[PDB]
């Protein structure tokens, strides 16, 4: 997936009171910082220099054009000198893209010997940013605040992380989701108000019949299915039974047909996420398995059993984790392992696990019996899950508002092999332990379908929740369950209304 | 300036159930305690013995008289034996002065040999104060609670500090502020709802024209300024350029004239705080600088750019220290020092920093170029800031309610001197560090004008906020940024319409 | 007075299901309606016909441009056929302009002979707008809803009123107010949160010193002052004492200087409303009187004693009263007349009554001793107020939110003359009576300064409050006071927190 290049407008605030001379000093400092801060991180995204802003009307024009530009994904604001905040009121009302408030100073030390009134009037960010911060508090605007020196490497790393989530938010705003079928019957976590989700996040989620998708698979070029079968054999290890032209190899060709038809449909409608349900497979030979795994590799959002929210959420987590070495997948929490030394959980799905979370071992393509769905034996990629720290998140619908639950876990490498299990799986230790992660997750109402990621941080998800105006609950190393209960109660009283 | 000398009514509660004989022992215990707490680092600070209260009408008469007496600055109540709390209901409704609930005991140990029913009927505060406590919670009255023995130095230290806070609150109740000019143009944090401020704290904030001040400076005694120059030369070190008669010497006498005229005007209207703006000086020669520093040392609250909130807060924070050393000043956060190891902050203003916060060096009188204001080069005191634990306070207006933000800092001594810097300055390390103190302060909506003090504690500011019915957020050594965000949200849910 | 010409984007909605052919009839009907809808009360403002919107991206781009174009002052939307409302969500999210929802039908009768499936697929507005209506309720966006046929005269007349108030709303967002001095001291209703007012309506209210204005009166060319004095003799009826060359004629020249300086400064800062206070007049010869009333006729908003809220309201009511009778003025309720048959009120100010509300008798230029202000005797216009139905409105600050109180009155012609009264005055009968309107007004917290106007209706003010998101209470003929109390109570619980 490629996305429209996004920009970030770097804006400095100032006054006319300190003279026409100081304005040149500010402009010079900013023209010095923006390209050097664009070196940093850097090349992935674009920092554009949008001038010094001194009057209310000038800044109002800026944030109105920012709200009109689809390429602008956020404004970074910094008060170099003292800018009076009432000028920013009329402006902040119109600006809708996310605001980063960069509280920095140009110089790093105070020149104790040669500091005069002119310097004290030029590099006074310490209270100008305080003024701006107050206006941001009194208007109640969603804002990230990053404090430090702009040459300090942690501030640069934080800027990169924020820009990543901001472009993910921009894609979320125009997000299209396609559902083939309906929900698994009587399932509650999968249900939500689509209209409320579009007013909150902007997701347009629409339901198509499965027949339209079968119709799209009818018009796929078979030359392409054989050429794609060649790429499968080059990338994955086909079972010897399926390396020759038997019945098991036609199931792989059938899954290639399904993938190409899904590609055609998703590309025609500008969809970035889709969902399928096993309860509605009238016209397909087999339940889509390998196809959805490859589409997840391509960058598409997916979730099973008709879960449009979790699919959308993984699409957003896919986009906010372009620190190339990602690792992101649809997940379900299947079973526990209660051994006192290493309490761990085995997670997977019926078929649809993305290979982004795999191990250096090349995944193996296999066909095996799947009785859930009542269809033909499906083809799937099988692999063990990698090892490292990760986060698994789920978005749920409380009825009047959304909740984002994120649990930091550590994925561990499997000690033993699992020979009779014919689906890809991953093993992890949740934090702060098994009993406390599970208890806290149940208390928060967490879903069973989860979005697992190696490259999304807790900061990124908290920042997305802040841009979207939704509660974010975090279960990590410091989470006590007794206090987590009261945290939930107080959050519910805050977010009501 | 000085204050109308406030007293504190000490009241002990009991009932008629245990007999008239026990009542005499209770009154005796209280008559023993009151003078001991009236020496005990008390005085100057007068504790009056307001009798034992046993009847509902007796109690309500007391708190009705207390709310009508302007000299009473607070009631301290202690339940010696079990006094039923419904008698206090009608009372607590009428009392409008700060309440300290002293949960104490007369004796220190249990006399294991001679304890009987008669002893258990005298010193049952352990549950009597619980009874009273419930009525304080169920009626929702603002009360401070101090637990311990009345000879414990911790209880005495907290009583003294609380009496300071209560007298500061009493001064806040009748606080008058005079504004010379308007707000600095499009500045938002300096602006606020005056009427909402009178209903919350009682501050009478009124704006006078700047010409009304010039009218007062014409009527100053011309040799009163010469008399003030002698005090200047005795206390401060004038630059040699100003020790004889030249252009530098006229600038010092003009600031002395400004000081004398301001004194006359502020005392004429019983004002205790005032504000000036550099945008409105259409009759003065120079922006008031030396004069403002002298008046802040005299005990007046001041803030620049029309900041009546910061000025009022400075006057009350000056008063809650009354007998300490003691520095307190109006301040603005001017520059950072990002030396990896030395998170440091340089704070000052254009001119108006109080010498109460200075070091031991006697301040220097100077004249230098001030480009903001367009007036004459003004004379001011310059000095380096002292070192010690300190507080940064700011009162802000969220629109429907006020917020008091308090940051604990440690002021450090300047290692190098700043020769070309023509303003007095102070250096501090904020807690828990600079980076996340700034982060949390921006998140909390803190103003740029801050009230700096060496002698005011966080306890005092929390207690003032408790008496005033306003949210108080404290950012100190234990303050984390992640939890600070959600704690702010929960505070907003509690204080929204309270 | 300038006022940038504003346009209104007219948008029709439908879908792609009914074909490229049905879309053509939709577009054809719309280009027939829009120019025909610009005939009717459409000469001040321009109705622009924007594309038919059928997909979410067209709607989003349209509503993004509408909120980005400064010339667009509002969108008029009509669902010709069934447009699914989810496509409209993101657009309504981005739209920051007033929305009028016109629920109409192209044809007026249904052709019983030729009605088939195609007719039911083309003119299904009756349910197409209902879908849209739900989203307007579900997102909680401010909406006017007008139902009827697009050739019906009442819908067109209501469209005119809404377009006037929408242009006034566009002017409110760019409203600048300049204050010469502060509020009248210790006056509470005139005080408010300026920052909250910029967040609610967009008013930028800033205070300049009166010396800044005196400087502008010093730099006015007196040649122009004499040229304006020449206009005075042609328009107004000067007192015999002042038609010759003496001291009484110099007061008119001084007010001409005041007018020229006020104009110069007000246009120098692009201000549209201003306030002056008599408690701060250091540097002016006389309290501004004639000048302020002439500038109020020019289209400026004014209020005395520093009343920026009433000043802004006067400008907004002046702008929505561009059709056209159309008197509008600053007001104060000075005295009652308790004659049990014609209970009426006499209203005016110290000097500052705008001649827009005058009668046809030519106003008289007069000078008399004015002790309020303590300055020289000022020149002023004197006249009696006209007659007709009118509204006097007041905007007040509840601390956490604003309230717009509107009382409909009937202005009466004076029966007796007022020879010794040296101020312009107006007499009116409030509804439903004097003693009942006064009770309702006191309960609603109405100010003493009121904005009185003959040409702005109650609907326009109700709709302005709806566009601004503020409570509007109306006191008219049907107002019972018993139920008026409860309306206030229920409104207070609804309006806390938005
Ligand atoms: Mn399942
Ligand atoms: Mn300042
Ligand atoms: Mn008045
Ligand atoms: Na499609
Ligand atoms: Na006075
Ligand atoms: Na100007």
């Amino acid at each position: 997936m490629k996305m429209p290049a996004y920009e970030f407008w770097f804006v400095v605030g100032s006054q006319h009171l300190y003279g026409d001379e100081a304005l040149a000093q500010v402009e010079a400092h900013a023209r010095e910082m923006v390209p050097a801060l664009q070196a940093a991180v850097g090349n992935a995204h674009v920092l554009r220099w949008k001038g010094v802003l001194k009057d209310a009307d000038e800044i109002r024009r800026l944030c109105l054009e920012a709200s009109a530009d689809d390429v602008c994904a956020g404004v970074i604001a910094w008060m170099h000198t003292f800018s009076p905040a009432k000028m920013w009121i009329r402006g902040l009302l119109a600006l809708r893209k996310p605001l980063l408030h960069l509280h920095t100073q140009f110089n790093r030390d105070i020149p104790w010997d040669t500091i005069d009134m002119d310097f004290m009037n030029l590099n006074q960010s310490a209270h100008g940013d305080r003024e701006y911060g107050f206006i941001g508090a009194r208007m109640g605007v969603a804002r990230k605040v990053v404090v430090g020196h702009w040459e300090d490497p942690e501030v640069r790393e934080r800027l990169a992380k924020w820009m990543r989530t901001a472009v993910a938010f921009a894609e979320s705003r125009n997000l299209k989701v396609a559902r083939f079928g309906d929900n698994m019957r009587e399932v509650a976590v999968t249900e939500g108000d689509k209209v409320g989700a579009q007013i909150q996040f902007g997701w347009s989620v629409n339901g198509y019949g499965i027949g339209d998708l079968v119709q799209y698979i009818r018009d796929v070029s078979e030359q392409k299915v054989n050429e794609l079968l060649d790429e499968y054999e080059e990338l994955y290890d086909i079972v010897p039974a399926g390396r020759q032209e038997g019945p098991v190899r036609e199931s792989i060709r059938e899954q290639a047909r399904i993938e190409l038809g899904l590609k055609a449909f998703l590309q025609d409608g500008n969809f970035t996420a889709f969902t399928t349900t096993f309860e509605d497979l009238h016209g397909l030979k087999q339940l889509p398995g390998l196809a959805v795994q490859r589409l997840m590799q391509q960058g598409y959002g997916f979730a099973g059993e008709g879960d449009w929210k979790t699919a959308a959420l993984l699409r957003i987590m896919k986009v906010m984790s372009t620190g190339l070495q990602g690792g992101t997948s649809f997940m379900e929490d299947y079973t526990y392992h209660f051994e006192k030394g290493n309490d761990l959980v085995l997670g997977s799905h019926m078929l649809e696990v993305c290979p982004s979370i795999a191990a250096e071992e090349k995944p193996i393509l296999d066909v095996q019996h799947l009785g859930i769905g009542g269809k033909d034996d499906p083809a799937r990629l099988v692999f063990d899950g990698g090892e490292g720290a990760a986060v698994n998140a789920s978005l749920i619908d409380l009825g009047h508002r959304f909740r984002l639950i994120v649990n930091e876990v550590d994925a561990v490498k499997p000690e033993h092999d699992m020979p009779k299990l014919p689906v890809a799986r991953i093993l992890w230790k949740p934090r702060p332990s098994l009993r406390d992660s599970a208890e806290a997750w149940i208390l928060a109402g967490g879903a069973h379908h989860t979005c697992f990621s190696f490259a999304v941080t807790t900061e990124q998800l908290q920042d997305f929740a802040e841009m979207a105006g939704i509660e974010c609950v975090v279960i990590n190393e410091h989470t006590s369950v007794s206090s987590f209960k009261n945290e939930l109660k107080w959050n519910e009283v805050f977010w009501r209304g």
